[PDB]
């Protein structure tokens, strides 16, 4: 019964790149919270921006589906996103983008990100990165699978929560 002392150590950052949806981007870092690793591996581009083309209503059988490839750790992989930039004013412009072209926009639409990743050779659906803007869902295992991080961005910082999930 241990834990970290410094919390980005607990939540390594596995991914660093840019997010793009409609003509927007914005930099973003991505820690891992829990589940599988190594499927952020096979499903992120080495670390052409990461595009959200699709999207998901934030309703009841959707999220049910979400919840149920989280039943099982090996088969999904939570990261938290947040932004970065290479210094202090590049950190603003990347936040801003991050609040005012993807939290509002999928708030508003009340949906989530989809990004469906392909295995080279094959057509049939392999991983699929599904993008939350802070909302209940969120919130919710967020709570269950890292409360600590949660308190520290919880009304406090922009950010996205991703689980990916092998389809």
């Amino acid at each position: 019964p241990v834990d970290m002392v410094q919390l980005l150590k607990k939540y390594p950052i596995v991914w660093q790149g840019l997010l793009a949806l409609k003509n927007d981007t914005a930099a973003v870092q991505l820690h891992f919270v829990s589940g599988n690793n190594v499927l952020a591996h096979r499903s992120l581009p080495l670390s052409p921006p990461l595009r959200i083309a699709q999207r998901m209503r934030l309703e009841a059988t959707q999220l049910e589906g979400v919840a149920r490839r989280m039943t099982v750790e090996t088969d999904y992989c939570l990261l938290l996103a947040l932004p970065c930039g290479r210094d202090q004013e590049d950190v603003v412009s990347q936040t801003e983008s991050l609040k005012a072209a993807f939290i509002t926009y999928l708030q508003a639409k009340q949906a989530a990100g989809i990004i469906n990743v392909p295995n080279p050779g094959s057509n049939q659906p392999a991983y699929v990165l599904q993008i939350f803007p802070p909302c209940e869902f969120s919130e919710s295992h967020l709570s269950r699978l890292a409360p600590d991080l949660l308190a520290s961005i919880s009304n406090i910082s922009p950010h996205l929560m991703i689980v990916i999930a092998s389809v």
